[PDB]
DNA sequence: GGCGGCCGCTCTAGAACAGGATGTATATATCTGACACGTGCCTGGAGACTAGGGAGTAATCCCCTTGGCGGTTAAAACGCGGGGGACAG
């Protein structure tokens, strides 16, 4: 057992990748789902939230 | 001596302009009520491991879309007549 690391704080991002991974695999949307998809969504959502909340 | 033309005078009205009216834009005074910081947890993701399976990639294949023609008759396009309707009033 290593240091805990988030993938947020690894991406440079502030959503969590966890949890966004965590609500695809039990949200039945697919029965794989991959390292990158996360990150992905965490990173868009970030953007959509940052933008919304700048204007 | 009568009459058309010309210019001044007064009447009338469009419109720029200033003053009153009332519902909001602000300047504090103060309430106030959630906002975010702190604390205490504790419950879900991460390091690490086991195993395996579906795609990355290579190969084939056969298939099906693109280019590329004449032909020919359906039709786009130009134009004349005109006709009923969009819009100003």
């Amino acid at each position: 057992r290593a240091k805990a690391k988030t993938r947020s704080s690894r991406a440079g991002l502030q959503f969590p990748v966890g949890r966004v991974h965590r609500l695809l695999r039990k949200g039945n949307y697919a029965e794989r789902v991959g390292a990158g998809a996360p990150v992905y969504l965490a990173a868009v959502l970030e953007y959509l939230t940052a933008e919304i909340l700048e204007l």
